[PDB]
């Protein structure tokens, strides 16, 4: 009800650097469309932007400004449309219910196949359904509910994220959208083709839990090195198999259990000897010597067999196989260090000008004040939206300069490593 | 322990963790990212479930396990999907080589020998060498993080 309070809440300020390299303060009225921006998108932009070579995030922020503007427009339209708003707001609920349904269907399938908080209450309902209707009918009802909820969830997802806004091609391009469509296809296959197809849905745990995704990132980030190490292991196995075929052929006797002799030779061809070595020596802790025939001391080839087994054990089992685990362990530390550095920068540096906290010590304006009022990335975004919306004729002095710089793709109007308060 | 049974005193031996800061710090490596460890275990369970589905569908006959009877010597362990899941989780995970150890040794003349070889090697690499080692990697990373802090 206070006019001054309303105007203060709807007024914003920024600091710009002019062509003469002097700083000025521009006070502008916040554009109306700015209020529609989502806190989720704001947090994602704050925590996801990456520094450039020079160490400034301003370039990427300016690049994403246009997507932010389009998102604001579609937020206004979505709030205009009532019914879809209710579904869009409760996006998390649909995902949680779908995950619980997938877990329950998979549990039932595992426990009964082949056949013929409100979570405890839902479990009791499922148990009563099993007791009354039967395992098959309960599974059918659960699958139908899962499919309906997944349709609701995909509609809510497209509504909330506005992927289509970029275009149909962009919507198809989005990987998360494709993951959701794959989930829908898997649910349909589970409902109609075969019940065991519901198993694939259990992979949604990786998507849901960030921690599990971070754990798998250790495998995936440097995965090329792991595959190359596996190829090295294959090469060494091939060479060992060549040696065994040439000299130690007879020792390759492997016990066999036959469906309706008790041993068979496994190194009569080089392909077979390679298969035997790769399948058995690698999996066995000791190595290929474990499967190979036990050598009597009186035999002349015992010294060669000892060296063969020990060399395989040390080269392949002890060194090569451990290199994959070493790669995973190193990837863990690399990810941890990168995360720590990014968190430190985000917490202790200004997004726009990049000045450190220590620079503001023993000064009239704190770093918190600087980020909140003097340098607010959202205030800069609001100013950009103001320049876009406002007619060219009504541009003021500073607005004309900012518009020309935007058109020329010059990002020097942002303040870099400079603040008016620190200067004076 | 005093009033019910003498074996209840065994639980008191856990006071060593309370007494010693060193052992408590060592266990803190397991506990700090216990959620990560449990999520990795759940991923292992899901992969075992999928492997059991595949084995039940195509490699059912190979699931023959020996048994000792208190007063035949082999029983089928993949007649039902729960039985197959229990067999895989209990034996393949604990065995160094994976499920191939428990599974029947295939003859080369058998048509499904390549399929069995791929099955065993895939289980070994995906589960035994990667998924299981991720828990130890998590523990080591927790060690490092605690040291840095
Ligand atoms: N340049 C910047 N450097 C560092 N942090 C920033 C910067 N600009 C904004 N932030 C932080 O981003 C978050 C978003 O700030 P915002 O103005 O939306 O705060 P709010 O308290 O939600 O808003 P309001 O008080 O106006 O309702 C806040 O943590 C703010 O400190
Ligand atoms: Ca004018
Ligand atoms: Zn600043």
């Amino acid at each position: 009800e206070d006019p001054l309070a309303y105007y203060e809440n709807h007024t914003s300020q920024i600091e710009i650097v002019r062509q003469d390299r002097s700083m000025e303060q521009i006070v502008f009225p916040v554009p109306g469309i700015c209020q529609f921006l989502t806190e989720e998108t704001k947090h994602r932009l704050f925590t996801t932007t990456e520094q450039d070579e020079q160490g400034s995030k301003v370039s990427d922020f300016f690049d994403q400004s246009s997507f932010l503007h389009n998102e604001m427009e579609w937020q206004r339209k979505l709030r205009s449309m009532p019914l879809i708003y209710w579904f869009s707001r409760r996006m998390t609920l649909w995902g949680s219910i779908s995950f619980n349904l997938a877990v329950f269907i998979n549990i039932i399938i595992a426990f009964f196949y082949p056949y013929m908080s409100i979570r405890p209450l839902i479990v009791a309902l499922i148990l009563r359904s099993i007791y009354y209707l039967g395992i098959g009918p309960t599974l059918n009802i659960l699958g139908a509910l899962n499919l309906t909820n997944k349709i609701v969830f995909v509609v809510s997802f497209v509504g909330n994220r506005g992927t289509f806004i970029r275009g149909y091609k962009a919507m198809v391009m989005d990987m998360e959208f494709l993951y959701h469509v794959g989930y829908i296809l898997t649910s349909v296959l589970g409902l109609f083709a075969h019940e065991l197809f519901y198993s694939i849905l259990l992979f949604d745990l990786i998507y849901r839990e960030e921690t599990l995704f971070n754990v798998i990132k250790s495998v995936t980030r440097n995965g090329r090195s792991i595959l190359l190490t596996a190829l090295l292991a294959l090469i060494l196995v091939y060479l060992f198999s060549i040696v065994g075929f040439l000299f130690l052929k007879d020792d390759f006797i492997l016990e066999v259990d036959r469906l309706p002799d008790s041993t068979e030779r496994a190194c009569d061809t080089l392909l077979m000897c390679i298969v035997t070595v790769m399948n058995h020596g690698l999996r066995n802790g000791g190595g290929v010597g474990d499967i190979l025939r036990k050598p009597s001391k009186d035999e002349s080839l015992f010294p060669a067999r000892v060296v063969y087994d020990l060399l395989f054990f040390f080269i392949v089992i002890i060194i090569v196989l451990n290199l994959i685990f070493g790669v995973i362990i190193d990837t863990f530390a690399d990810l941890r260090s990168e995360k720590q550095k990014k968190e430190e920068i985000l917490k202790t540096t200004c997004f726009i000008c990049g000045l450190e906290r220590d620079k503001f010590d023993n000064k009239t304006v704190s770093f918190e004040e600087h980020i909140k009022l003097e340098h607010n990335m959202w205030n800069y975004l609001y100013f950009i939206v103001l320049v876009r919306v406002k007619n060219k004729t009504d541009y003021t002095g500073p607005e004309s300069y900012v518009a020309q710089m935007i058109k020329n793709k010059n990002l020097d109007w942002f303040p870099r490593m400079r603040a008016m308060s620190l200067v004076s």
